[PDB]
């Protein structure tokens, strides 16, 4: 537990996109 | 069964973002 701004995120396997919004 | 360009997507509950890459 260090950072939890948004419960919903979009981080898929090693791809060109990974994080939350 | 109509369109499946990317196996990975990022569509969360009713939010300001939903789709695939």
């Amino acid at each position: 537990g260090s950072k939890k701004p948004v419960p919903i995120i979009y981080c898929n396997a090693a791809t060109g996109k990974c994080q939350r919004m």
